[PDB]
C-alpha cells in the first residue's frame, strides 16, 4: 500500500486553504472520492443514465445491469448470503429509521426492552426513542466504562429476556472504540433479541462479515467510505426483511395495484419505492471496487499505524486530554485545556488543517464524557504521519497563542 | 431556442444503439443532464466536498452554501415564500409518503375522506391506501371524463366537508393531461381539505408557481428534470411543516438530545435526518440553472409544438390508438392494433428508439382504459421532430413487419 499513489488518485487533496496546503482530517464527518468514483458518475451520465427494471431498450437495459451489479459487489462486500438481504437507502439515518419503522414499531409492546449504549450516534438513538414511544415499550442504556468500552459482563446485566431489540454501533465516531459486536449478538439471541449494528464508521475502514458477526441489521453510508452522497445500505436477515412491512409505498415496489389494496415485489425491491438512487449506488459500487483493490486489511492496518503514532504525539502534548481507549479506529477526539474546541478548529482551518468541533452527533456521549464539546481528527486511507505532525504542531501554536491573549 | 445548441449540451444523445442513431424518447422514466449538471458534480467532488452545517473549516463551509444556495435556487424555481418550505428529499416517490406519513396518519379519523383520481401514479395511491388503513377513514377516486381529464363538476361531487385530503397529479405520466389544480385547490379549501399535488411529471417541463396554484404540497423529482438521481423536493406551506412532526429522526435534525426526549431544528431541518443528499441537491440546483436560463415557456412552446407534431403524425397512422386529450404535455402513450407494446418497444429500440412499454405505475388507469398495457414516447427540451419522424416511420415499419408474420 503506497500511500503516495493512493493520494494521487484523489484530486481534492491537492490544494491550499488560507495559503497552506490541504490537511483534511475530517474523514468520519464525510470521506474524499478516487477519480474511479468520480469518472464512474461521469460515464453514467455521459453514456447510459435512463430509468430501471423496465428492460426494453439498450440504455434502460445498461442501467438496470450497472444497479443490480452494484447490489451484488455490496453483497459480497459484507459477505451477505442473498442480495435479498442488500436495500439501497438514502444513508445509515434511514436504513436505521427503516429497521426501528418496520421492525421495532410492528413487534414492541410494553414490557418490551430496546437496548442501547450511551455513545451511540443520534442517528442510532432518535429512532428508537420515538419507536419505544409509538409502542409504549422501554429504552435502556448499556453503560460505559471508565476508558469508554464496553464490557460483555455489562452487556448480560442489561439485556434480558425482555429484550427486543439490541442496537450498537461498530465503531464509535467520537471514542473510536472497536465494540464487541459478535459477542453482543450472542447475547442478544441467547436473550431472545435481534441485534442492529450501526455500521457507518465501521464499514469504511475495515473488513465487514456479517456471516461472523452474526448481526440481523447492519446499516452503513456511502459517503463516509469513498463513494457518493445520498446513498446507504440497510443489510438484513433474510428471514426478517420477509416478515417486515414497506417502510415507503409507490411504484416499483409493487405487485399487483387495485383501488384500495397493493400486493408488494419479493425482496429487495420490496424495500425500494420509487425511481431508485441509480447513479448513486453505480458509484457505491466503483468506490467498493476500490477499496477492495487496495484491500481492507491494509486500509485498516494503515490506520492502526496513523492512531497509535496520533496518540504517541498527543501524548507529547501539555494540556491536552483525548477521549477513549488506547485500541481504537483511526480517529482522536480531544479538547485542549482552557481552548474552547471551536476555537482550536477556527485556528487549525487558518493553518490549512480540517477537523471537525462540537457533540459529533453524541449528545448523551459529551455529558457522559462531562463536556460540552470536542475537536476531533479522523483519518483515511489518504492521510499520513507528516499530516498528523502538522496537527500536533498546530496545536502547540494554538496553546502558545491563546496563551499570549491572556 | 436553438435546439441544436440544446443537444449539443447532452453528451449522451451523441451514440448509436444497434447501428442507428439513438432517438431516446423516454424522458418521463428519466431525463438526460446537460454538461453544465454533471461538471457540477464533478466541480463538488473534485473540489470542496465535505460534511455541511458545521462551518468551522474551509472546504466545510463551501460544501454548506453549496447545499444551501441550492435550497434558495428551488424556492424561487417553484416561487415558495420561504426555504423553511423546501425540504429536500430522496425523490417525489418519498416526498409524497412523508405528507403520508406526518400528516395524513396525525389528521385522519374515521369518518374522514382522501380524495385521489383514477389516473395517478402508484407514488400517489399506496401511501394514501396504507394511511387510510392505518386510521380506519376512507379513501375515494374522482372519475374521469372519457377524454381522460377531470370535470371541476365531478371533483365538487367527490370532495365533500369530511374531505381532510385531496392528492392529485399535476401532470399525467400516461395521458399527458395538465390537470386543474388551481381550480381544485379552492374546492379542496370550500371543504376543509389540504391539497396535495403530485409535481413530477409537470415541474420538468413548465413553470411553477404554487402562490399562484395555492397547493398545501407539492412534490417533485430531480432525475425528471436534468439533474441528479436520488434527489426531490417536498414543499409544504410553512404552517403546516411547523404542526406535523418528523417522517425519519437522527442527527442533523434535533436540537436537544436526551436520554429518552429530543427537541427539533426548525425548518426545514426538522424533515431533513442525517447527513443530506450534498452533491445531489447542488447537482439540481445546476439544473435549475439551465431550464432558467433557456426558459420554462420557452421549453413548455417546444413541447406544445412536438405534442401538436405527434398527435397529428399519430392519427396519419391505420390501427393506431392514442390516449388522453388533444390539449397535453409532451408525450403519447398509445397501442398498436394486434401488436403487444412489449414488443412496439422492442422493435423501436433495434432502430434506435427508446421508449416505455407496461403499466407506467398506473395499474388503475390502464384498468380505466380497459388495456393491461401500453406503449409511450415522452418528450423534453433535447427532442426534435425530426425524431417523431422516425418514430412514426418505425411504427408504420412495426405494423408491416407484424403483418408479414401472420
Ligand atoms: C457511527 C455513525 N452512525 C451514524 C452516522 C450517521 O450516518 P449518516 O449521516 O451518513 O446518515 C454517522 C455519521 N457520522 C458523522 C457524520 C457527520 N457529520 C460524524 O461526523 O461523525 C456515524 O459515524
Ligand atoms: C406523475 C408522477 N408521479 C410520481 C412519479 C414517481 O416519481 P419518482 O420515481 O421520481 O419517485 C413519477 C415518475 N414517473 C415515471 C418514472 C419511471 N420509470 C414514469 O415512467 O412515468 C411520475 O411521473
Amino acid at each position: 500500500m503506497n500511500i503516495t499513489d493512493i493520494r494521487e488518485q484523489f484530486p481534492i487533496l491537492h490544494q491550499q486553504v488560507n495559503g497552506h496546503d490541504l490537511v483534511y482530517l475530517d474523514s468520519a464527518a464525510t470521506s474524499q472520492k478516487p477519480r474511479a468514483v468520480i469518472e464512474t458518475l461521469d460515464k453514467y451520465y455521459n453514456q447510459y443514465n435512463s430509468n430501471v427494471h423496465r428492460g426494453v431498450h439498450t440504455l434502460g437495459t445498461r442501467a438496470t445491469d450497472g444497479y443490480e451489479g452494484a447490489r451484488e459487489k455490496v453483497r459480497k462486500f459484507i459477505n451477505a448470503k442473498s442480495m435479498a438481504e442488500i436495500i439501497f437507502t438514502k444513508g445509515t439515518t434511514t436504513s436505521l429509521n427503516m429497521v426501528a419503522l418496520s421492525y421495532a414499531r410492528a413487534n414492541l409492546k410494553p414490557g418490551d426492552e430496546v437496548v442501547i449504549t450511551y455513545m451511540e450516534h443520534h442517528a442510532n438513538i432518535i429512532p428508537w426513542q420515538q419507536a419505544v414511544k409509538a409502542t409504549g415499550a422501554t429504552l435502556k442504556y448499556i453503560p460505559l466504562q471508565e476508558d469508554g468500552t464496553i464490557s460483555l459482563e455489562d452487556v448480560r446485566e442489561t439485556v434480558t429476556s425482555n429484550t427486543k431489540i439490541v442496537a450498537v454501533s461498530h465503531v464509535s465516531n467520537v471514542l473510536g472504540t472497536v465494540n464487541p459486536i459478535k459477542e453482543m449478538a450472542k447475547i442478544a439471541h441467547d436473550n431472545g433479541a435481534v441485534i442492529v449494528v450501526d455500521g457507518a464508521q465501521s464499514t469504511p475502514h475495515m473488513k465487514i462479515d456479517v456471516q461472523d458477526l452474526d448481526c440481523d441489521f447492519f446499516a452503513l453510508s456511502s459517503h463516509k467510505m469513498c463513494g457518493p452522497t445520498g446513498v446507504g445500505v440497510l443489510y438484513g436477515k433474510k428471514a426478517l426483511l420477509e416478515n417486515m412491512e414497506p417502510a415507503e409505498f409507490g411504484g416499483e415496489m409493487i405487485d399487483f395495484v387495485g383501488l384500495y389494496e397493493s400486493t408488494w415485489k419479493e425482496l429487495p425491491w420490496k424495500f425500494e419505492a420509487g425511481t431508485p438512487i441509480i447513479a448513486g449506488a453505480i458509484g457505491l459500487g466503483a468506490a467498493i471496487d476500490f477499496l477492495e483493490e487496495i484491500g481492507l486489511d491494509e486500509i485498516s492496518r494503515h490506520e492502526h499505524k496513523l492512531a497509535a503514532y496520533a496518540l504517541e504525539r498527543f501524548r507529547q502534548l501539555d494540556g491536552v486530554t483525548v477521549y477513549g481507549p488506547e485500541e481504537r479506529a483511526g480517529l482522536v477526539t480531544f479538547n485542549l485545556d482552557d481552548v474552547h474546541p471551536h476555537d482550536v478548529a477556527t485556528v487549525l482551518d487558518a493553518e490549512g488543517i480540517a477537523v471537525r468541533a462540537g457533540h459529533h452527533c453524541a449528545q448523551p456521549l459529551m455529558k457522559w464524557l462531562d463536556v460540552t464539546a470536542t475537536a476531533r481528527a479522523s483519518f483515511y486511507l489518504y492521510n499520513t504521519e507528516e499530516e498528523i505532525d502538522k496537527l500536533v504542531e498546530a496545536l502547540q501554536k494554538t496553546k502558545e497563542y491563546f496563551t499570549n491573549v491572556f
